């Protein structure tokens, strides 16, 4: 549960994207981290600070809910990664970070952060192939549905690119998002993902921990099946 001294492996990297839950404290109305908290208790297996945009928190007030946030996953005994800020994660000694096509790159971050987590956002082959050279330990691919949560999102494509990385023998660990619910996760594993990730879903839900939960039961369902 420390840091690593050795990148992980693939098979622990795949069970860790099973129900990947993202969150901001604008993607909720409720209090933000009582909402991490439920996700974690209902069974959520990895967890991504991503705190940007109009009325995200900056500065020191950022930095302080992301040390809480963490918290709570130390309790729950989950990983926390963190989105774009290489330097937080650093700091916070997080398990991992995330990163888009627009952001720092990959062969840049995988130098800076050792053996942490590294995850890497693709929405083409092309880009696939280059972050597993690069030294990513996943991928996230998507958006699958439709979805406003993030602003400038790239046409939605389904299940097409998990589906097209697995025929060419590729077997990176992947996991979808973009709009993803409770009622259509089992297209994305059946396709070969070996996780969702998902915002609104359970930030937004009546009831973060029973949404969470119900991910959990459904992602082991589908993985056993396929
Ligand atoms: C693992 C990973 N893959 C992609 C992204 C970028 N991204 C693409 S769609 C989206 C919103 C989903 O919200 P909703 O579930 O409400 O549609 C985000 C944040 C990321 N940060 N982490
Ligand atoms: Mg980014």
């Amino acid at each position: 549960h420390g840091i690593r001294m050795t990148r992980i492996s693939r098979e622990m990297m795949k069970e860790l994207l099973s129900v990947y839950f993202i969150m901001g404290s604008n993607n909720t109305k409720a209090d933000p981290v009582t909402v991490v908290q439920k996700a974690l208790k209902g069974g959520a297996t990895l967890y991504q600070f991503r705190e940007k945009g109009g009325d995200a928190l900056t500065g020191e007030a950022r930095i302080k809910f992301a040390e809480k946030a963490q918290a709570a996953c130390r309790e729950a005994g989950v990983p926390f990664i963190v989105n774009d800020d290489v330097e937080l994660a650093l700091n916070l000694k997080a398990d991992g970070i995330h990163i888009g096509q627009e952001d720092a790159n990959a062969k840049e971050v995988r130098a800076a952060i050792g053996d942490m987590i590294l995850g890497v956002a693709a929405h083409t082959m092309s880009e696939v192939k280059q972050a597993e050279e690069d030294g990513a330990d996943y991928v996230g691919l998507g958006p699958i549905y439709p979805t406003e949560t993030k602003k400038d999102t790239r046409a939605v494509q389904g299940v097409s690119l998990i589906e097209a990385v697995r025929r060419q023998g590729i077997s990176i660990p992947i996991v979808g998002i973009g709009g993803i619910t409770i009622d259509n996760a089992a297209p994305v594993i059946q396709a070969g993902a070996d996780g969702v990730s998902m915002i609104s879903a359970i930030s937004q839900a009546e009831d973060p921990e029973s949404a969470a939960r119900k991910f959990r039961e459904e992602i082991q369902t589908y993985k056993t099946g396929r």
